[PDB]
């Protein structure tokens, strides 16, 4: 290809692509998501900034991936981004529970990712995906659950006080 | 008359008049919500506060009228200031439930003022209300339908304890 | 409940939801100007970056846009995100003139909708388009033109020193 | 094998004492580099500088080898240094092809101590590669491939004119 390629996979390189794709798409629903918990008959601060913060994290991944993918010579090629999944994303836990499913199939992407650039022999892709990914979603994971079982030690009849206690003492206006 | 009235209709002159009325009443029954959350036997220094701010946010309206009103050539006209709706204004969800009414009754005369002036073809009428008086009123809107539902939230057989964790953890005696 | 809406139509609600569509579609295909010239076979990093702030610009767009829907009691409703119109921008002056006729697409669209609120008698919403909308898209239109107009003026036959003049001296690697 | 030997391969030893050499041997070129544009009839400080801080890099290449190689236990083994392929190396285009073929080479010599470390088993030689080698030359190569991509741009017949301003404008005596 370009005259700075070398050691990048046909392959590695159209799997990226695709996972930009995952990215940017991931990145749409937490958008989605922060506006919905906006929403004057939602009103939850707390969990909107949750996941407007998310959604600027989902930003960084895929701008990442694209620079990398220019320096190892290969080619961005863009496709739609699909709408989210949903459109009204109930309470909280429910929330929660759609961003953590989220995050364990973006999380299996980069782990087919780096099964194949290790295969295909690209220490350089493995190193990346380990130096600014795999260890993000962990810790993300890890947070979400700890947020889920919290938010499930709060449940009903007591739900909504619960609900409100969370994004006051866990989410806080910061 | 005045040696600087210009294009400034003598309907819309009886109509800002007429609003400063209106924002003098809101700031009058905003005064009566204030203290009487101040009461001891009701006690709720947060929410007390929060409509004692929006007494001055509407005193501010009507003084920000009256000096347009000169501005323009017009001539103040006061009238009798009604006393408040209630004398007692029972727990927050009803008093922000009131002030809800309050405020979306302010809008409507806005809403209305304007479209007299574009009947007047008043541009500086017009765009005056928008700098300072539309978008506050979307906003403060806004803002108690936040607070309205979060109450929603805390209501139920404990809503006694969910109207102090309101009072505390977001209206706040800050 | 949607409690808040007042004087908020139902078809100028779809239609802000069309526009933060257009603005995303905007954003996306800035995102793939920005890492095209960022290819090191195109390699024009002050281009690259004056894109890289404009998808930067269209997203504060679109948020923008949401945050104002909610504030009004609209519901946002996203739809897919149409990919960029092309895979390859060519030269800057290529680039340019893409851009510039998407951001007139967009002024179009504005302009359509201070229209609609306009006819729909919602004097927030236009102001609100007049605030932070229209003259932004005047000034860039008129900042694009002045590129254009200035390679032009460095056509060819030493057009490609022309164009790594203007990177250099014009859009400045910063 | 001394008392801190450990999973430390006799291939993987012999590999790195002559990756130092092929190090050595690219300072070297650099320096030859460095100086030949620093000659009253090449005159061009820019890329004069350019080239000699990759001879600089270099040298911390080899250097971060040698104090890795005595971590691991291995011993030092040094050869003679094979002179610069040229005694002149032209024009800015001709150098530049050169350094990019260089750094190509280095990078393959990397990619293979890498598969041979893999091979070997040995994890600490893998990260220590990854962290220290491949992206940097990674990132030297997209660099270079930039400033051929705009040597090309700033072709002919004013190559002389155009060499000039990419050594002003891109490389700069800063
Ligand atoms: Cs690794
Ligand atoms: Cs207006
Ligand atoms: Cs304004
Ligand atoms: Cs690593
Ligand atoms: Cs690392």
């Amino acid at each position: 290809s370009s005259q700075i390629r070398q050691n990048y996979s046909t392959d590695v390189e159209a799997a990226v692509n695709s996972l930009v794709n995952l990215y940017l798409q991931a990145s749409y629903t937490y958008l989605s998501l922060g506006f919905y918990f906006d929403r004057d008959d939602v009103a939850l601060e707390g969990v909107s900034h949750f996941f407007r913060e998310l959604a600027e994290e989902k930003r960084e991944g895929y701008e990442r991936l694209l620079k990398m993918q220019n320096q190892r010579g290969g080619r961005a090629l863009f496709q739609d981004i699909k709408k989210p999944a949903e459109d009204e994303w109930g309470k909280t836990p429910d929330a929660m529970k759609a961003a953590m499913a989220l995050e364990k199939k973006l999380n299996q992407a980069l782990l087919d990712l780096h099964a194949l650039g290790s295969a295909r022999t690209d220490p350089h892709l493995c190193d990346f995906l380990e130096t600014h990914f795999l260890d993000e979603e962990v810790k993300l994971i890890k947070k979400m659950g700890d947020h889920l079982t919290n938010l499930h030690r709060l449940g009903g009849p007591e739900a909504g006080l619960g609900e409100y206690l969370f994004e006051r003492l866990t989410l806080k206006h910061d």
